[PDB]
Formats: C-alpha cells, structure tokens, sequence
C-alpha cells in the first residue's frame, strides 16, 4: 500500500524529471509549485514564452489521477498545476522528488463567511480547519512516508509569516483596490443552519480544496502562501418562520506573478 | 461483516483462553483491562514476577492488528498487580495509523469474553486545551466529546453485537464515580502532589497536531484536552457493559493564539510553542511513575 | 457502480410499478410519500379500506435493504415507507434513500413528509413536544456522507393551520434539526456543543431523505417528535459531597418508544389532515 504508493511517486518523478532533460537546455529546477483553483486558470499566461514551457497531461503521468506547466514566471522557474486523499496529494510528493521547490502557492475559490467579506473580496489564508480530517478523512492517514517527513505534524506552523507580509506588500506597490482580509479557511467534503455554523466554529471562508495539499506540502517541509477569491457570500440568516407575515483572476495573477520573483 | 467479526472475535478468545488455561496453575480472571498510552509502558514494570505473568505479541493473536510504529508492535501482558489479576494492552491502535475503528477496539471485545473483566483503566497522553492546564497536570476524564462519531466514524457503526450490548447505546454515564473518587483518594493516600484536574476529552483522528483554529474550536466546542485514541474504547467498553477509568496526561499546551498577522509591527513567530512528538514522549516519561503508582494502587481495590 | 445504482432503481420501480398494475383497478399514482419514522407504525391505519391497499415488503423489492403501504389516505393516494434506514447500521446513504429514488420513478410523488422521534436540545423543549423542521446541520456530510430552501414555508404553514383546526393542545416548534451518525446517544459535552451549534432537536435520520427529495423535485415536511431531553449538565465532580448520579436522566430506546407511541396519534391526525391539500 505504502510501497506500490513509494513506486508510484518514484515513477512520476522519473517520467517528469527525464522530460524536463529532454526538454530544456539548462538545468530545470521550480522553486515554487502553484496550484491553480476554480476560475484561476489564467495564472498561466503570467508564464513566459521563452523558453518554451513544457506541458505534461496528468493522463500521460504515471499515477496521476488537468496538466503540469513547467516554466518560468516573473524570472523564476516554476510549475502550474492547471486542476486538481492519498492520490489527490500524490502530485506534490512526485514534485518534491525534484529536490527544487520549497513554496507552494495555492489559490481558490471559496464561499464568504465572515460577515465582512463580499464577493470579489481575496482572503489570505493564516488558519484552517480541516473538518475531514479531524474526522477520520486525512491526506496522512495511513503508514508514514518516513522519507518525507514526521509522522505527527504540527499545524500551528502551516501559514507562512513572511510570504503573508510579501503578498501583501505587493499588493500596496501594484496598488490593487481589491479587498483583502487574512483569516481562517475551512475545508469540508449548504443550509443557512450550517453556515452559522460555520461561523460561530471560527471559519472566515469554507470550501472542499486547499487543505489536503497545505498539509503535504507541509509534510514535505515546503513553506506555503494560500489565497482564496471570495466568489459569493453565505447566508446565515433563518428562514421565514411559519408564524411571519473574472476581474478577480486579473488581479489573483499580477499578485503572484509579483510574489515569486522575490521567491 | 458481523458473523465474520464474530469469528474473529470467538477465535481471538479460544487463542487467549487456552494460553492461560496452560500458562497459570490457577484460573486466570483478569477485572481489570489496562491501556497504556504514549510513553506510559512503565506501567507494565508494575506486574509482579510471581505468579510468571504472560506475554502475547498483538502479532500471535486472531484478528489482532499490530502498530505501524517499530518496533512498539503490542503485546498483552496478562499478571499480578498489587494482588490482583490484570490484563495490560501495552500498545493500543490508533485510526491514523491506517485501521478501521473496529480494529482498534477488537481486543477488548475478545477479552470481554473471558467473562471476568468489569473495568477500563485507560491512559493517554493530551494536548491542553482548558487555559488553565500545563505540561506534567493529569487530567481525569470525566465525559468526553465524539466529534468524529457525530460525523460518521463510530465504532458501533453497523450490525449491533446483541450478546454484548444494547444498540442503542447512553454516554451521559461512561465515566463512573466511585472510581474517579478511588482515583482521587489514592492520590490522597500516596502524598502525589501532581494536579489531577477533571474534565472533558476529545477524540480527533490524526495525525497532524491542530491548528490553531482547530484548538479554538474544540476549545469552544467544550474540550478541555484533546487526543488521538480513548473514546472509541471507552464506547466499546460502555457497550460490553465495563465500568471506566480514564486518565490523560498533559503533555503540552495547544497553541489556541491566533498567528502572527502580516499587519503586526511586533509579531510572534508562528513556529513559537508548536507541538512535538518528543515533547509528547518526554512529558509521558516524567510523569510516568507517578501515573504508575496510582494505578498500581487502584487495581487492588476494584 | 453508478451506471448499474440506476439499474437496481429502476429494477426497484419495475417491480412496484407492475405490482401496483396488478393490484389497483384503476391507475394508482401516489401524490405524496410519507416515511414513518420510530414508533410511528400508526400512520398505516389512516389509509382506507377501499380500495384495498397494496403491502410490500422491503425483502421482496429490489435494492431495498420494513413495508411499503400503497393506499387512499383521506381521498388521497399516498405511500408511506413503515420502517425507515439509518446509517448506523453499516448502509451507505445510498441504500438509505434508494427507496426515494426508485419511488420518484412512477412521475406522481411531489411531496414528502417525513417525520423522527428526536432528542430535544433548545432548553425549553420538553418530551412530548413536536417540532416542525425549518433547516438543518448535516455533521456526516462535513465529512462527505452524502446520499447522492429545503422546507417548504407553504407546507410548514399548512401543518400549523391544521394544528388550528384541529384543536390539537400538543405544542409544535419550529427550528433546526441536526443530523448525527449514531449510534450513541450524546455525551453531556456533546449536546452542549449541538446546543451552541444552532440545534434544537438531534437525531439520526432524515437529513439524507430530504437531501435526496428535494434533489428529485419534491417538496419536503419534516416533523420531529421530541422524545426526551437530552442531558446537557456537567456529570458529578469526584469532589461533590452530594452528587447527582450519572445515571439519572440517561436516555433509552425504551423512553423513545414509549414516548413516540404516546404522540403518534395527535401526528397521524395532523398528517391525515396535510395529505388531503397537498
Ligand atoms: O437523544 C437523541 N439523540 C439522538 N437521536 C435521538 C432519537 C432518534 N432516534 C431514535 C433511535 C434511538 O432511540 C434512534 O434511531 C435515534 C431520539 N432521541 C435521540
Ligand atoms: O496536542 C495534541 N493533540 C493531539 N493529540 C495529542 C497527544 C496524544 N498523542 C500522542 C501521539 C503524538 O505525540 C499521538 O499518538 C497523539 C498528545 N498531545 C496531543
């Protein structure tokens, strides 16, 4: 299970690492990984055209389970996951193989929580809270990749301090006017009751991505910068009683695209 | 599948059963079950050279499953404490590593049925979640949170063991009195002055150490230590019909803080006060002889 | 699995739908679903003699993992579901609602009304109450139990009007359920953290039902009998010299039966009243 899982990230790694030689004149070796959301896709045209980046379908990956970019972003080489337990995670444990990456940049689209945010508004991530696997739904269950990293993890560590303090400086310098709060992500596998729910168990914005890979990433010891496009926001108010009578991706893309070059 | 679960479970028992029957001169009645948590294997120093006890690696047992940790793969240890008969799981399962709750609690359903069990003693190392809790405090429980259960990870989940135990199962009561008192009065007769709080654990799966986010919720949630094991044993123990005892040990303090802002002039770092493995273990082996000794001397009196 | 689940509810609704041609004279196309939840059996004796009814059981239909009751209640044709599935006996949610699904086949059901014995949890609650279901928290479906606006505000008044006419002195609330997997009653912890969570009555069904009615197109009542209240006090302190014990209040199937039993009748009057405006 562990072992046929071990093979299969080895084998990811040696099809990706022999196609960036093939490919590529110089050396190729990402800093970062950047793991595009819903509606976020356009991240990739921040990729430069020289040289000329290399595309990996995920259906020509073994064991992937959608497509990597490798390239250069802002000068600084990269790879885009373009879409996205175990196997879901997979991706980063084959990427950190390549012995480069220690940033992972996750961007996605979330449901507003948090009275204070509207749609449109960003949302620096600082905290989670992984319902799932509080539960018994973890990207770590199972025997410990020992090669990676310890089999208990502490979480309170997971948010970056100072890729927090960078994003937002870059975006006082491109003087973007869109909103942007920093707060708690709640990631589940939705009613006005379980909304309020949600709030008053410290959620800011709720969604069914992100967490997964932020743990991983930070199994594998790689620092991490999460962002969340605000796309709607949730009611919490009850219903009436028986007895009454894309300019976001724009502006996601110019912040990260200023991030990595001091990355 | 539960006529499966049931062999399995009849097998395990013939197994230990007739270990005993040809291990001791005399028949061997354990009363009490005793589960050592992480860093608490000392306990196991506490079982008398005479009578010979016997040890039964999780690996030779039916239906038992062995841990993922090496080489603490687990083993029963059936002897004498302080007079009286005991057996000791030192070891347990926890989900993390990759079992089902069934699996995990399956040893206290084979060893129900050597019939003369009537007690959990169940340890475990905690993260504080209560403010007023430090590292080296126990914390006896005295009711507990079973969020993974509300949300569908129980360990009476499917077909009910009827020759056990109802279906439909109260946990209002899992934490009996008289021993939380023998607990206490114990600490009274042994001059321990370590804190021994009460209050209310909870089970979460595992394996990262929380977030903050997480601390403050299982904080507001009514949690006053968090753990990875316990509660599905002391559920499967309720269902068998046992009284329970079940003693936590602080071995750290949840960071509950949120983190530094990007907006701060002065921040903490994020990394300050965050949990360890090591930090775990190293407290569990401080408070161990204390933890020892009190239940050395609660087996003689149930 | 998925291309073959269709299969099995429509294998389901094969069965029945022949079952129903052979028995009744004239077409019989039920107009609502009601699902009878514990100690609630009652409800079968407000369907009428003529025409007789159809009774089939759950081991002879398809895919059903309890009776499905075919009749006239009050002049309208209805089916009733006497005996329900609950997660906590090892069925996926799937198998749960899979009688939703294959009854949704014949094209005539558009309301279910769907009633539970629930543990009260709003502190002013008391055994005997009943509660009309405005929303809900569905805590497995955090986790991504799944079995594939919810409460109709015209239905929910229309429970309280009959209520009215009906000179019925039971108090009926109105307020959020919590779905939970069970099968455990709560610990004393447990139901302060429901309580905190927005809960006003636990319990261990339905949630799944109407996510899969409100998927087919149907409108959805929803009626918890509150069977008991659910101990929320911190249990006796080692260091009380007068305790209370932590056995005194604890629930039981035994109380929810009784108590269930004891307010079927006033429900199976208010549903027989409901299905004939539905
Ligand atoms: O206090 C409660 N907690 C959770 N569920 C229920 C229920 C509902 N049903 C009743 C049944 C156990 O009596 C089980 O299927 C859950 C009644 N009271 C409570
Ligand atoms: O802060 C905590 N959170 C969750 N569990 C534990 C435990 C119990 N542990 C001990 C062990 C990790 O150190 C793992 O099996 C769960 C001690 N402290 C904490």
């Amino acid at each position: 299970d562990i072992n046929e899982q071990r093979a299969l990230i080895k084998s990811a790694h040696r099809y990706i690492s022999e196609k960036l030689e093939d490919h590529f004149s110089s050396e190729f070796l990402p800093k970062a990984l950047v793991i595009c959301g819903s509606g976020l896709s356009g991240i990739s045209t921040k990729i430069a055209d020289e040289p000329k980046p290399l595309i990996l379908s995920y259906s020509t990956i073994p064991g992937f389970k959608g497509e990597l970019i490798f390239g250069y972003m802002n000068g600084a080489p990269v790879v885009l996951m373009n879409g996205r337990l175990a196997e879901t995670v997979h991706p980063i444990r084959a990427l950190h193989l390549l012995g480069s990456i220690n940033v992972l940049i996750v961007t996605n689209a979330a449901g507003g929580i948090n009275a204070s945010f509207k749609a449109g508004d960003l949302m620096c991530v600082y905290d989670h809270i992984n319902f799932p696997g509080l539960c018994g739904f973890h990207p770590l269950r199972g025997a410990n990749f020992d090669e990676f990293g310890p089999r208990f993890l502490a979480t309170s560590d997971a948010y970056d301090l100072e890729l927090r303090k960078l994003l937002f400086s870059k975006k006082k310098e491109l003087n973007i006017e869109r909103k942007i709060h920093e707060g708690t992500y709640s990631y589940v596998h939705e009613s006005r009751a379980e909304s309020r729910f949600l709030r008053l168990a410290g959620t800011d914005a709720v969604g069914m991505s992100t967490v997964p890979e932020v743990v991983t990433a930070r199994h594998c010891g790689w620092r991490v910068l999460a962002l969340s496009l605000i796309t709607n926001e949730c009611v919490v108010d009850p219903p009436a009683s028986a007895h009454d009578e894309a300019k976001a991706s724009k502006d996601v893309q110019e912040l990260i695209f200023s991030v990595v070059a001091e990355i």
